């Protein structure tokens, strides 16, 4: 269909909302939750069918050729472009993956793969690129907004992994972990696997946002080797991200 | 009355001092104090009548039209301008609000409303923009001064809220709070509701200025969920504020 | 004498070295030491007579007028300049001030005044100006070097005051202090007034350089109200200093 | 031999890998290891003969004269260039130094000399300069990459020294040290000289990466005087390195 189709824009925004949800919830699902409770099952079904329908619509939509100004309309050409660009990855990240893990003898390697659903963030960067090409905004403000969104997103998906790393150890050796050795005030996170989900998520995101901003109170810190190797990796990338953010903001201020 | 009235400058500078006081004391009043002691009774009344006199004077004063260079004088449209722009908010933030709370069965929701007095910082930013207009100072130095004042002000108004959040919990569950769990040296902040006001304010502002500068010693930290959700919100905004400040300073140096 | 007197350069560098010593040792003398031991007495005498000889030499030197290019040689005007500019402040900070304190009943207010010797840092500032006007170097590199020297100097003079603030409290109430409540490893700084001078200086400068760089480990922190009010003042100025340093470095890189 | 020799490029890239290994392993060898185990015997010999072969090949390679565009070819002047340039240091840092220490009655001063092998990073900066002159990449991206590599390298070589400083103290006075006084979770680093090599390296690099990024959790900190004097030196240089990195990134962003 014509890219300028007015309902196609509404479909794009709907898919954007679903992609935002599926990129903010996938790291939580791999992390805090293990084998999702039966309540959120319908959410999984709805998301997967919605993204499959998006795949079909992409298969049935016309595109603008990049070599020259030529809005092509031949179905085979768009089919080759889609199949060669990213069609395989999205389809692989479209099968219900929780179901496979829950069926095939609860194997952790299967659950180690819903990370591939992170490819849905391509929709978000697509929207950022579209907003850039709009002349209403400036070249740099789009870059700063994109950089800030990426920093905030990597912070949440780093908090999720940082909590996950606490579940790798057996639940007898829980004292030798970032959570389970925590003692804030008069509250001890002894059996952290049994606390409310939101308490654990807030505790794990506290650590991530007092490091992405380089405050580091030190009330929550890595205790194992896995967690140390993860913290050094996280900070060595957040530093470059923050440097880029500061550089872009300064460039916006200088260009006037 | 003409804007160039020489006593009008004196009135503006006097209202500026009152606005500074009412913007640096409102978060303290919502925070550390609860139902202001009888000693400070007269100060509230004096401030409210002073700001009401400012309101009526703003009603009876000429303005400069923004569409074109016209120093207009006709009262009806100056009245309409005042009414639509900000007349409602200042008047709502002009009623004695401590009195209403102390009368109507000490309801916390009433006390949750003096935050509306923060609109008086409009006078401060008005002065900053006026100094921006003056050719005595540069375009960027005004921006750096404004950004530094906003950072320092939000730090104090964040310290006040951070202390307040420790008073939401009942005073039996006092050991699970940012304060009351503190132990500095050989001094334990056990009954923090009973310590001298200035000790509590200094302790709470210490935390705010060792996070606004991103030092984070870690001797004072969030312990509850409210306090964590507040610290993550505070740092995620102070980071952007500091990035903007650094960018503006760098731009001033570059264009220098 | 002629400003281009070749031995006058040697005298200027000699005075510069003495100014370095007297600006890096005055805060230590006000701080860690109280009523200097008899050993360093000759050092005090030599320093004061050296600066008095500098006073008389500057009284007996010619200058170049600032209103226009006029190397004036008339004694009355060259005397009037130094009389009105800084003769008083350089001379009050030239009397032996330790002797007065040790004589007049060991009064602390007298010892609270050798801070006036810090005006000798204007010699270092003038040296930086001399390096600036020289075309051998760039305009910005001089600024970055000056900024880095000021940052490092204020760090040492902040460490000295931070240790001094620990001596204001009586030596019974010593546990309620940043030092005396310290416990690093298995070493407890119990009687901190009796430890070796260099241990105390290194401990106090550790804190200053892990805050001037905004690291803040948190092993050393303010415990009283004096120390908190001092730390908030120190960080709120080191932040601006670091922002200025980063801006100047970025400007040098950009203009390069 | 003509510098444009195609096998000479392969030899240069091979010596580059060896230089990477010898610059990332020398600080570890001076640090964590003391008198390398017999297993790693062959690696040292292979490296030293490889660098000796590089030295003789440099003695038998043609070079480009810097005064004018002249690809000289006469062996005497290439020999003079080598001898006057950095050749003695390469030879001194080519003798097996572990062997000398293990033979000459295990004297620590001999082991204090393999630091001279750090001159091999000259090959890495040679490659960075070659990449700079290649027009494929920009002038600033080369500088940012070089700055980031230097920061990351100095962080590892600072972690190695920070662990080494823990071995200077006798193993009875082990509690008064940054490691050996550590207590992370329920694991106490009591006999730190007996833990696995990789645990100690990760623990010491954790500290270095959470200070090079200025996070400073405070779970690992200096306890002695040696370690404090080292931390103040490390931070006062990492700050300038980070400022330079931010400035270069900002200059790249502004340059468009
Ligand atoms: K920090
Ligand atoms: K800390």
């Amino acid at each position: 269909i014509h890219p300028k189709n007015r309902w196609y824009k509404a479909w794009e925004m709907f898919i954007l909302v679903w992609a935002i949800y599926s990129s903010l919830f996938t790291p939580m699902e791999f992390g805090f939750f293990r084998g999702l409770p039966e309540r959120l099952f319908v959410l999984d079904i709805v998301g997967q069918i919605a993204f499959l329908v998006d795949i079909v619509l992409q298969f049935f939509v016309a595109y603008r050729d990049t070599q020259t100004y030529r809005t092509v309309y031949k179905p085979t050409r768009i089919a080759f472009r889609y199949l060669k660009s990213h069609f395989l990855m999205d389809f692989i990240g479209c099968f219900p993956w929780d179901l496979i893990y829950k069926a095939s003898g609860k194997h952790e390697l299967v659950r180690y793969l819903l990370w591939i659903r992170l490819f849905r963030v391509r929709k978000v960067v697509e929207f950022f690129q579209r907003l850039e090409k709009d002349t209403r905004i400036n070249y740099l403000f789009t870059r700063i907004l994109k950089l800030l969104f990426v920093e905030v997103y990597c912070t949440h998906t780093a908090a999720c992994i940082f909590y996950y790393l606490a579940t790798t150890l057996p639940p007898e050796n829980e004292g030798y972990t970032w959570i389970g050795s925590l003692k804030l005030g008069d509250y001890s996170y002894e059996n952290f696997r049994e606390i409310d989900l939101w308490k654990r998520y807030t505790t794990a995101l506290y650590f991530a946002i007092v490091t992405m901003a380089t405050v580091g109170y030190g009330d929550i810190h890595a205790v194992n080797l896995r967690e140390m190797i993860f913290v050094m990796i996280y900070v060595s990338f957040d530093m470059v991200l923050g440097a880029y953010l500061i550089g872009n903001i300064t460039a916006l201020i200088v260009k006037g």
